[PDB]
């Protein structure tokens, strides 16, 4: 694996609409896999005493490989200098999911320290049967090739913490007043999400502006409440988290202590949002009324650029 | 991955009668299935160079864990001194092939360097559905830890060169004249074996003494002369194979030209054979008159050894 690889793969293939030999997929996704398995269930990263390294958080990119591509262009290349962090959601609905989890996928293999990614509620069986990835790999690839997919999921960490402030799940948290980061620790994260518990909210709950909890607009909602005991609990900032769509890519929530950060622009070539980046820089943060109050944190955002005469789910 | 956990997985829970967590089954299968990949469709080693390793090739073991354990009991532990290679067929039939298959991949890991596996027919999605892996995995296991050992068999080499003298495969020779080494070194190997072509011969033919080529008891029949060409033509001594049954542990054939090891001892609770092993030891070869005609081999066989209460393929 080298960035003339990617290159090649990105620029000679995916760009001209052809697809890797089966046997780089297959190898590729088997070296991810091992990669992350190594990985506790919660990442634990930081850059408070590696002054110059740039960490960014990402949100959705639904298989919107060319949205990626950009997001890259516009923010930078993973590097020593610049890690980063994709919070789940990556494949499904987007016609580009097997291009987007494969770029991912050599990522974490070309720089297994500058690269993340949390499982979001969509790196399972159930949404890739629904939602279109499912029907894109059998299409492209294979039976196989989806199914070495579906158990690479399997594998992704449910929640990153940055510099010991900031927690970073898809969805968001549970409801129970005793979660700690431990408790995320020590989930046995290779299978399926179950049914109840903070297993499935890392990856389903939304929160909400009233406080308390309750049912969501589709997991559970949870109140500022609920956030800041948990943040205060855990000695932590802000929470940071994807899964739901934000008109302005990044959408400062609960009176501070929530982002959520969403990085599919123009989502299923419909909502015409923007896609949103979380920049952790300490001490270099540019803050904003109503946007950012932290001064380790650069909130940016990105349009959407334009893609082969392809439908979402074409598949 | 250490010694300290397969002795814990081989002691404490598989000669217990339990399985590994899933999540272990998932990490060592992944582990070992990235290493293979790796590999060329022919690996070559060699021991020349380094006198005092001893390469041991082993064949069929079809999932027989009790007796896998015993030959390694006999014929010592992998090592930097102590090279292993299994020439295919180790699931299927027998009752324990998610052990064997366990433990292969973790020596693959522990010993990336001196633990080395070729394909067999039975490393193979058809085969595993009929004759045991499939049910056996799924019982103990789920069918997403089948398939991954099913992903994992495309990644195994198809065959494996031995100090440039000996070549091993499970099944045989394509009769083709053509075929060189290079020619199976090319191999798209990361697949389910096609129905004709060197990549199934290699997998699925026969030796016969009869000079020519036929259809077999069961792909193809190769004879001396078939063998023999091939050897010349490509500076080999020997071919060594396995897939087929021999009483004696190894068989030496075609004249010398082949060898035929088979490691599965009493296969099928049944044949009441014994199980075989080839060291190549260059210039510390043990002779013998019908056996062995080269200095470079040690022929040992070894015996069946007791097992749980349980039938062959008790999943299927
Ligand atoms: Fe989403
Ligand atoms: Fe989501
Ligand atoms: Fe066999
Ligand atoms: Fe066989
Ligand atoms: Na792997």
């Amino acid at each position: 694996m080298s960035q003339e690889f990617i290159s090649k793969m990105v620029n000679d293939l995916f760009l001209k609409g052809k697809y890797l030999p089966k046997k780089y997929v297959a190898a590729i996704i088997s070296h991810a896999d091992t990669l992350f398995r190594q990985e506790p269930s919660m990442v634990e990263l930081e850059n408070n005493s590696t002054p110059d390294v740039k960490i960014s958080v990402c949100g959705d990119t639904h298989g919107q490989f060319y949205d990626v591509l950009n997001l890259f262009r516009k923010f930078g290349k993973v590097g020593p200098k610049h890690t980063y962090l994709f919070n789940g959601d990556f494949v499904d609905r987007g016609s580009w999911s097997c291009e987007v989890a494969l770029l991912f996928y050599c990522l974490k293999i070309l720089h297994p320290n500058n690269f993340f990614l949390n499982r979001g509620n969509h790196e399972s069986d159930n949404m890739n049967k629904i939602y279109g990835f499912e029907d894109e790999c059998k299409y492209k690839y294979s039976q196989r090739i989806f199914n070495m997919f579906a158990q690479s999921f399997e594998s992704l960490p449910l929640a990153t913490l940055i510099n010991n402030d900031y927690l970073v799940m898809h969805g968001g948290l549970p409801s129970d007043p005793s979660a700690t980061l431990s408790d995320f620790k020590n989930i046995d994260r290779f299978a399926q999400p179950p049914r109840d518990g903070a297993f499935m909210e890392l990856l389903w709950a939304d929160p909400q502006e009233a406080n308390g909890m309750g049912p969501s607009q589709r997991g559970h909602a949870f109140g500022p409440d609920i956030t800041d005991r948990f943040l205060r609990n855990n000695k932590l900032r802000k929470i940071f988290r994807s899964h739901e769509l934000r008109m302005g890519g990044v959408q400062f929530e609960q009176k501070g202590k929530l982002m959520t950060v969403f990085s599919a622009p123009n989502y299923c070539d419909s909502q015409g949002n923007l896609g949103g980046v979380i920049h952790v820089v300490p001490g270099h943060g540019i803050l904003q009324a109503g946007r950012n109050d932290d001064q380790n944190l650069i909130i940016e955002t990105f349009e959407a650029v334009e893609h082969p005469d392809i439908k979402p789910m074409a598949y």
